């Protein structure tokens, strides 16, 4: 699929997601979808 459901993959919704954390979509709204490692 295009676009992945941010919600199962269990990623954290950032307002200003920075470099360090990577992008792998958006959030519902006013936030993106990233993943910290």
């Amino acid at each position: 699929n295009s676009k992945r459901a941010c919600y199962r993959e269990g990623g954290e919704c950032l307002q200003r997601c920075i470099g360090l954390f990577h992008k792998i979509g958006t959030c519902n709204f006013r936030f993106k979808c990233c993943k910290f490692q």
